[PDB]
């Protein structure tokens, strides 16, 4: 009931553990942010850069003009947390407006130091969760890529470098997940893009943790996914960059219980009816894609989900109708004028 929902949800965060061990000022700065954003999004990310040195700026003047700056609300902190991410972000770009020591990994610890900040400031929240986690999630990205390239940290396994900022981002983001938590307008596809980093590094190194967790951290990945776009009236172009993602996610899923059927011989039958659980997911997210973006492309993709189908299904039957959908799906598609690679153009001939 509700108050499993919360005996369960405590168990989540367990295993979790286990598992990876004036005012209207405030307004407008976000509104700084916001602006730099959209034309991020536009690609004029000159313009975008001089918005987040502005946001930056004026976070700054707000600070040194405030009488008790422990009044501040999260919200301010969280504003100048994702203005400093978003340096680190468009570094190769901000960077030539910088002292030559700065980099983009400073700019991460930065915006984790300014968020953290927040969580002693008064008011809601929701936006200095996000932008924990959005920077939190970066500085995973950057370990991951020092952790190859850094000859100081080779010998450091990858998962013990990187768990505890693994660990603080979801620590962050599951809160956001939960219905109790209402849409609020930071929360945008864009905004949720460092989710990415999460899902490949639980792909990719998902060999370590247990089955619950990924099935509970994923959840939460989907869940904020979704929720950046439940209301009915997003515009159509943000509802495809979420859908997308989950699509990633659960074709992803799929993958990660064939890759256990293609070795262990234990339990077949558990690993097809969940594999093929995931990749049916996948078929229902990607006609909701379809219905919002209907490209002739997109068929290759659902093509290829209903032949892993036909690879792991036990009846013939069932294989014979999967087998038929991607074919189907696969000359439709070149009817429409895309290009089919040989692989594509091999099994239209192999099946018929």
């Amino acid at each position: 009931a509700s108050l499993k929902k919360q005996q369960q949800l405590e168990k989540q965060k367990q295993e979790a553990s286990y598992e990876l061990s004036e005012e209207d000022n405030i307004s407008q700065l976000w509104g700084l942010y916001e602006m730099s954003r959209e034309k991020l999004e536009n690609d004029d990310i000159d313009a975008s850069v001089s918005l987040v040195f502005g946001t930056i700026h004026e976070a700054d003047r707000i600070l040194r003009n405030t009488e008790d700056i422990s009044t501040l609300p999260k919200d301010f902190h969280a504003a100048y947390s994702s203005a400093l991410l978003a340096v680190s972000e468009l570094f190769e770009i901000a960077q030539k407006r910088l002292k030559e020591t700065n980099t983009e990994e400073s700019y991460i610890d930065a915006a984790i130091e300014r968020a953290q900040l927040g969580l002693d400031a008064p008011g809601n929240e929701s936006r200095l969760f996000l932008a924990l986690a959005r920077a939190y999630l970066e500085k995973v990205r950057v370990l991951v890529w020092r952790h190859d390239n850094e000859e100081s940290l080779a010998n450091i396994p990858v998962t013990q470098l990187v768990n505890p900022y693994i660990e603080k981002a979801i620590q962050y983001l599951r809160p956001l997940a939960q219905d109790s938590t209402e849409y609020f307008d930071a929360l945008t596809p864009d905004s949720l893009r460092p989710l990415y980093i999460l899902s490949s590094y639980l792909f990719q190194f998902g060999d370590q943790f247990s089955e619950a967790f990924l099935l509970d951290v994923c959840s939460i990945i989907t869940a904020l996914w979704l929720k950046s776009v439940v209301d009915p009236n997003t515009p159509a172009y943000y509802k495809l960059i979420a859908q997308e993602a989950v699509l990633n996610n659960y074709t992803t899923f799929a993958e990660y219980y064939m890759d256990l059927l293609d070795n262990s011989e234990s339990n077949v039958d558990d690993l097809i009816n969940k594999a093929s659980s995931w990749l049916n997911n996948s078929v229902d997210t990607w006609n909701v894609i379809y219905t919002l973006d209907k490209s002739p492309e997109r068929l290759l993709k659902l093509a290829d989900i209903k032949m892993d189908l036909a690879q792991i299904v036990q009846d013939e039957a069932s294989q014979d109708n999967y087998l038929k959908e991607a074919c189907n799906a696969i000359k439709e598609a070149q009817g429409s004028g895309v290009e089919l690679s040989p692989d594509y153009v091999e099994f239209v001939e192999a099946y018929s």
